[PDB]
């Protein structure tokens, strides 16, 4: 939000505005990238970004201590080093590149479509870096009717959407990342877990609302009372949710999953791919930003 305007304060004392992406911006398949960039938290290009300006607005701008991100920076290097063909030492080329498919970015996404979602033909390929309202929708149709959610509701999103995009992909193309995605899980129960219930850190509850504006708006949903976790959110919190989730009983079981769908999940670890391996295209498509309604400076 626009400095003087308080909104973040005593959690966030230096705030910036939103400003929407331009076209020729890069944004990535992360939301949370996306509204730090939005907000030039990270470059409002989303070009040339060092490990400390992430770690910098990560800690400062949400709440998410430099823990959570260890292997998220290490990742998306590894990445940009597969995408591009060399090392890009501290100077990750772009957020866009990150959207490179069944590497860090991965099937199965929460507000996403894959890659080669509902292709007509093996060669095709699709947006699987912008938000989709569509796919967003198929998540939070699972929880309709709520303001609320836990780990076993978080385990059945997880699962309604490995079925849909197993049953909708190209054939052969579908495969499961329970690893990848499940942190990502750790990561909605530590950014929009509703801090003002009295056990948050016991059995935190997703609110509805603040994830929504989070994903639809790519900003911080400080208008309906978020603010950055304090303190900032560490690593063991995001892998123990993570686990929660995989561990949690599951009560309606959608069909089409993949084997060994249901129950825990490996520990991410550093991804590596192979020098002799030509990374697939990535999709085109200008930045997506909130157009219904569009946001202003504090939004
Ligand atoms: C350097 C730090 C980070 C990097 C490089 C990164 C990278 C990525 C990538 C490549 C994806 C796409 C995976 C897919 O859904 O196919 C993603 C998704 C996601 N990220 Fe980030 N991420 C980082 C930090 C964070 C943090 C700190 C949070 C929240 C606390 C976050 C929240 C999410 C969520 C919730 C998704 C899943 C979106 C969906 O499935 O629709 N990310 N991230
Ligand atoms: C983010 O950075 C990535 C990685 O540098 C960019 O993707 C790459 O963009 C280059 C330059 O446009 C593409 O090279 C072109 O390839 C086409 C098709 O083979 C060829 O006709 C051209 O001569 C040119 O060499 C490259 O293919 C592409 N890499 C991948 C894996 O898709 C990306 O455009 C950047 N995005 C933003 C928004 O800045
Ligand atoms: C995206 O952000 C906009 C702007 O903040 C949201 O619309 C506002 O919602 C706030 C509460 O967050 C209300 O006080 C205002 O009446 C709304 N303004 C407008 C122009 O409608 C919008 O709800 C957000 N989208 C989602 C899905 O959360
Ligand atoms: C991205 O751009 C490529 C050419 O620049 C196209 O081959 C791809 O299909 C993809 O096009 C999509 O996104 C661009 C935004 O750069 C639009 O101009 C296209 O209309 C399309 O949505
Ligand atoms: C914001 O400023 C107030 C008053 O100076 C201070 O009490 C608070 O600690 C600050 N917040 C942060 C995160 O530094
Ligand atoms: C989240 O983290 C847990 C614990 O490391 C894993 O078991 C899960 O697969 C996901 O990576
Ligand atoms: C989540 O899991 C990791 C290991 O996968 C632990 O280091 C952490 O304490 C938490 O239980
Ligand atoms: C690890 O941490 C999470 C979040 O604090 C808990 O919900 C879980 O029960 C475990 O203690
Ligand atoms: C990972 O951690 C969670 C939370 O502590 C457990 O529920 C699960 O059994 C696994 O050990
Ligand atoms: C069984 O219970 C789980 C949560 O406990 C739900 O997510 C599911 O929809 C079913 O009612
Ligand atoms: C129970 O819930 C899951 C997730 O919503 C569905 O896949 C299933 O059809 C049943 O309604
Ligand atoms: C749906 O079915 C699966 C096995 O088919 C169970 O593991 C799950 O708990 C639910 O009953
Ligand atoms: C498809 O398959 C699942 C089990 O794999 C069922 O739970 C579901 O009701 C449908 O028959
Ligand atoms: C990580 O592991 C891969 C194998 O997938 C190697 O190809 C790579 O060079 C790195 O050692
Ligand atoms: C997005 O842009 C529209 C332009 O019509 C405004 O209505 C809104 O305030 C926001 O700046
Ligand atoms: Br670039
Ligand atoms: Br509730
Ligand atoms: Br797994
Ligand atoms: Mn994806």
């Amino acid at each position: 939000q626009e400095p003087g305007s308080g909104i973040g304060y005593p959690y966030d004392n230096n705030t910036l505005p939103y400003v929407a992406p331009g076209p020729t911006d890069s944004r990535a398949p992360c939301p949370a990238l996306n509204a730090l960039a939005n907000h030039g938290y990270i470059p409002h290009d989303g070009r040339a970004i060092s490990r400390e300006t992430l770690q910098n607005a990560f800690l400062n701008h949400m709440g998410i201590a430099n823990s959570v991100i260890e292997l998220a920076l290490t990742n998306a290097f590894v990445v940009c080093e597969y995408v591009t063909g060399s090392d890009c030492g501290d100077s990750l080329v772009n957020l866009t590149l990150l959207a490179e498919p069944h590497a860090f970015e991965h099937d199965h996404s929460f507000s996403r479509k894959d890659y080669k979602q509902g292709v007509a033909n093996s060669n095709d390929f699709i947006d699987n870096r912008n938000f989709d309202a569509e796919t967003f929708q198929t998540s939070l149709d699972v929880v309709a009717g709520k303001t609320h959610f836990d780990y076993a509701d978080m385990n059945e999103i997880r699962l309604q959407r490995e079925s849909l995009s197993n049953e909708l992909d190209f054939p052969g193309w579908f495969t499961e990342s329970k690893p990848i995605q499940n942190v990502e899980s750790g990561f909605i129960f530590a950014l929009v877990s509703d801090f003002n219930l009295p056990d948050n850190d016991e059995n935190p509850l997703v609110r509805i609302d603040w994830w929504k504006y989070w994903f639809t708006n790519e900003s911080f949903p400080y208008h309906l009372g978020w603010h950055p976790p304090s303190p900032a959110r560490e690593i063991e919190f995001v892998t123990s949710a993570s686990s929660a989730v995989l561990a949690a009983s599951v009560t309606s079981t959608p069909s089409s999953l993949p084997s060994g769908a249901i129950g825990p999940g490996a520990e991410a670890v550093p991804l590596s791919f192979a020098s002799t391996m030509t990374p697939f295209l990535l999709a085109t498509n200008a930045p997506y930003y909130a157009q219904d309604p569009t946001l202003g400076p504090n939004d």
